[PDB]
């Protein structure tokens, strides 16, 4: 567990989980290959009835629909658009009272933990084909090597 790192932008090295620790509901982080994937994760607090919320994604205000029917778990939602003028679309969610999410660049992909703790797992990915894909995090984060995926899984499901 290398960190915390302060919010920043980076060419996230391949084969590291970026375990992100946001402070509260809102945008958490964005990333892109600049070609055909612009992705973002947002965090929704417990007890949110279906609604639109405004996020600044790719520099622009976007109204996205969110909900969280848990009274204890936060919900991370992973949104992806495929072109600059496209639509950010929900692909995956992670429900967790421990407030942590993680993604990793590996195998020409970005892997992402999804499901509901305490058996969330790294079962979603998108294809990026760009090992220099850039990530900008508004939150503190940690780096965990892929060799220690089992530990990242432990932290996702139980906190630090
Ligand atoms: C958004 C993105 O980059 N998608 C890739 C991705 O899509 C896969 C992947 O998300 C896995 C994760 O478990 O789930 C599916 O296999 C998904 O496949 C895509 O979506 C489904 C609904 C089908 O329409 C399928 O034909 C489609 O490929 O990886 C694939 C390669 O496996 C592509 O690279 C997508 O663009």
């Amino acid at each position: 567990l290398d960190g915390p790192y302060q919010p920043t932008s980076l060419n996230l090295p391949v084969d590291y989980w970026m375990l992100i620790a946001p402070t509260r509901e809102g945008k958490v982080a964005e990333g892109t290959n600049t070609t055909d994937r612009w992705f973002a994760c947002v965090l929704v607090e417990p007890n949110v009835q279906n609604t639109q919320r405004q996020y600044v994604l790719d520099g622009q205000n976007v109204q996205l629909h969110v909900s969280n029917d848990s009274s204890t778990s936060w919900k991370f939602i992973l949104f992806i658009k495929l072109t600059p003028d496209g639509t950010y679309t929900q692909y995956s969610t992670l429900s967790t009272p421990h407030k942590l999410c993680a993604w990793m660049k590996r195998d020409n992909r970005v892997y992402w933990y999804q499901g509901a703790t305490p058996n969330a797992s790294e079962s979603y990915y998108l294809t990026i084909n760009n090992d220099n894909s850039n990530v900008s995090s508004d939150a503190e984060f940690y780096l965990i090597p892929q060799s220690q995926t089992a530990m990242c899984t432990q932290y996702i499901n139980n906190g630090l």
